[PDB]
Parts: structure tokens; C-alpha cells; sequence
């Protein structure tokens, strides 16, 4: 059923170049990967400070090609399975396009991947903005971010 | 306060090339523009069939540059006014990027335009999936589409 996700990326008003993605399933499974295809030279100051230093070391198997990350996710999301998939992100318009561009144009998205991501901030506001935990130390690590989204969703829906 | 919008675009897995944008405010104001800047040749079968035919004639004043559309939206969304700006779209991830890319990077979006677009499909499901009127015949005209979203929003929230 439900997956909470986050991405880091380099975006220049034209393209969204994916750095990393973290996805946590409501059932407890977690996926994290760092693309070996983004060019770190194209990173702006803010990404260079806040995103790049938090990445795994280069010898880590967490570093995957774009094709591997897409295949990992088709497996992780159970694209062939019983369940309806619901994707959730916090202020995730760009995150949604970064995710979907792992398959290509929106035309190429597998049939069972939803064409919209539910917006966790919208849910939170619709429930009167209940108090959240303070943001983690390691924000801008996408897996840390994704785990925190699930934590919030659980708090919001209790 | 709330604006409902829709965009049409040529998207290829790499970029989103804006064809048109329609925005409708809750107070009745409407904005619609078609960009002079996208390359119609690039469009696939679907956009050639369902989008390009609905666009205004070449001599329409609705055809504007991307710079003009940004300037027009800064004025239409009342970016220096005191109301909080709330944007809504239906299944709006790519729409939101197509809108915000009129200012270039994310970084450059005026501080007063929100960094996310509320998802009307998410609201619908939430308030119990109420039966909605049928989509208009003339959908894929961004302004007709945006009007219809405002309509559905009013219906969905009418007993909130
Ligand atoms: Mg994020
Ligand atoms: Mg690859
Ligand atoms: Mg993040
Ligand atoms: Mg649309």
C-alpha cells in the first residue's frame, strides 16, 4: 500500500538531475540509493554544503546507476503485485517528477505506479497542523527525510 | 487567496515545455496564455490530437512569451498583496513544475508563491469520493480545465 519518499537533486529550471532517493514503506521496508550519473560539478552552493557531504562513501553499494535504481524500485514498490500503491511525499512536486523520470516520459510509468503523489503537508494542514517532532539532525539525507515523513503520517493519523 | 490552475506541455522524460496555462481565482478572475516558445513539431500524437487543435489562432493576443506570462502571473496572483496565495490543481506534480519553471530554478520563485500545489484529487478522495459532474467536452483547453477544477473544489467542500 503506502510508501513515503524523498529525493535530493540538482535542478536548473530545465532539468532535474537526481542525486538520491529514500523510500520507506509503511510495512517497515526501506530503500536508499545515490545516482552515479549526476555530475557533482553542476551542484550549486547550497547542494554542495547540505547534500553532497552527507552522501555515502564512493565504494558503497548504495551508489547505483539510474537503470539499477529504476529496477530496484520496481521490485521495492511491488509493481507486479496484489496491492494498490499509494505514494506520499512532503511538498513533493519536483520529487514526483524526479521519481517518474526514472522511467522516462510519464507515458512510460508502469501501469500500477500512481500518476500523482499525495502531499503530506496538505494532509497535515487538513488535520489542523498537529505538533510534529522537530526535524532530524541529518535532514537533506533523503532516507532520513523519507523516514521522518512516515513518522509524521503516523502521528497525523493517530 | 485560492487559485485553481492547469497547464498543457510537451514532456519527454527530460524537460517540460510549457504549451499553455489557465488559472482561475475564487473571486472570479481568470488568466489564460499560450507560450510562443514551445516547438509544436516536437509534440507527440496525443498532444497533436487533443491539445494543439484547441489553441487560439496565431493572431490571438493570448499567445505571449514566457517572460510575459511570468510578469502577468506575478500581477494576477497578487504577489505583493496581503492575501496568502494557495494554489490547487488536479494531479498537479508536473503542472506545479511547469508553473514554477516560469521563474527558472526553485530558488527564484517569488517568496510569496507557495512551494507546493494542493492536490484536488487527494481532497476528493479524502472527503469520501463524492460523485462529480462529468469533465467538460473541451478539456485539454487549460482554462476550461482550470474552471472545472474550481467547480469541483466548491462541490467537494460545500459542507466542510
Ligand atoms: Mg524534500
Ligand atoms: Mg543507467
Ligand atoms: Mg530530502
Ligand atoms: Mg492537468
Amino acid at each position: 500500500m503506502r510508501y513515503f519518499y524523498d529525493t535530493e537533486f540538482i535542478e536548473d529550471g530545465h532539468t532535474i538531475e537526481l542525486i538520491s532517493i529514500g523510500v520507506v514503506a509503511e510495512d517497515g521496508r526501506e530503500y536508499y540509493a545515490v545516482s552515479t550519473e549526476f555530475d557533482p560539478e553542476r551542484a550549486g552552493s547550497w547542494v554542495r554544503t547540505h547534500v553532497l557531504p552527507k552522501l555515502p562513501p564512493p565504494a558503497s553499494q548504495l551508489w547505483r546507476s539510474r537503470q539499477q535504481i529504476r529496477l530496484d524500485l520496481e521490485e521495492f514498490l511491488r509493481i507486479d503485485g496484489t496491492d494498490s500503491i499509494e505514494l506520499w511525499a512532503w511538498v513533493g512536486a519536483y520529487d514526483h517528477v524526479a521519481l517518474c523520470q526514472l522511467w522516462g516520459p510519464m507515458t512510460a510509468l508502469p501501469p500500477t505506479v500512481p500518476r500523482f503523489t499525495r502531499e503530506l503537508r496538505q494532509l497535515w494542514e487538513d488535520r489542523g497542523c498537529p505538533r510534529m517532532p522537530p526535524r532530524p539532525r541529518d535532514v537533506h539525507d533523503a532516507l532520513v527525510d523519507a523516514r521522518d515523513q512516515l513518522r509524521r503520517f503516523r502521528l497525523i493519523t493517530s
